[PDB]
Order: structure tokens, then sequence, then C-alpha cells
């Protein structure tokens, strides 16, 4: 009913700039627990990833290998974009359909943020999501993905 509510526990992301960084900023400013896999040597546009993001690193500096895992150690992936999902976000996408883990892709292009969050919250309470993995381009692709990615958090779960 509509008494439920979403029961995210962990928020995951690869720690790329981006819809991954704003996952785990946005984690952290509401006391969501988070992790999340990243390249060995904490690889990423714009640098190695701070040290004060708690994360864990791969065997390899691979970056399809570290999206992967992500898909994997979470009940769902949320993948947030402006326009079709292309290179590694499209790749995310292709992962969790191989592994027949839930998937949503908003493409804040076509739905509003106030919209979004409420396909969000559906489909995370009706898949019983709690362990939630985000995931989309990186900041040097889409300079608004950021904020836009942190927004649509707040009216999904402030």
């Amino acid at each position: 009913g509509m008494d439920e509510k979403p029961a995210i526990t962990k928020i995951i992301s690869g720690g790329q700039t981006g819809a991954d960084r704003a996952a785990l900023d946005f984690a952290i400013k509401h006391h969501i627990p988070y992790g999340g896999w990243v390249p060995k040597g904490r690889l990423a546009e714009g640098g190695r990833v701070p040290e004060t993001y708690q994360l864990q690193e791969m065997p390899t500096s691979d970056y399809s290998k570290r999206t992967e895992k992500n898909v994997l150690d979470s009940d769902g992936t949320l993948i947030i974009s402006h326009g079709i999902l292309k290179g590694g976000s499209a790749l995310t996408e292709f992962f969790a359909e191989q592994y027949k883990k839930p998937c949503l892709h908003i493409d804040l292009d076509r739905i509003s943020i106030e919209d979004a969050a409420t396909l969000i919250n559906s489909w995370t309470v009706s898949h019983h999501i709690q362990v939630l993995n985000i995931a989309g381009p990186r900041a040097g692709k889409d300079p608004e993905i950021y904020q836009a990615t942190m927004d649509l958090l707040e009216v999904f779960l402030a």
C-alpha cells in the first residue's frame, strides 16, 4: 500500500565523477550507508577518488569490470542520464539485463525530476531494493549530471 516507503539501507557506485559521485555525496549528506567497487588505484576522471570515500578496490584498473561488480553486488541499479545511454552507462544496463538484476533508467530529458522520483519509489518498493547501485555518465560527458542526480535523489529520499 501507499503507507510503505523505500528501505534504502545502502547506496553504492563506481566512484566516477558525475552520477556516481553524486550518489555517494547524497548518501553521506543523508547518513545513508554507502560503498562501491572502484578500479585498482581508485582511478576516475579528475584523479584518484578522494580518500574520504570508503570504497573497495578491484584487482585490476579496468572500468568495465568495476561497473559489472557494482551491478552484481546490489539489489538493483538506477541509471540516470540526459538522453539515450552510451558508453559505460549503456554497459551498466547491459550487465543488469544479462544478470537479471532490476534496472531503471531515468532519462532526465524525457521526465521531470519530480515524476522520476515517483517512478523510482514504485520500482524500489515493488522490487524490495535495499542496496541500490546508482550509475550514469561522467561529468566530462555531462556537466549537468552531478547536480541533476543530487536534485533527483533529494526528491526521492529527502
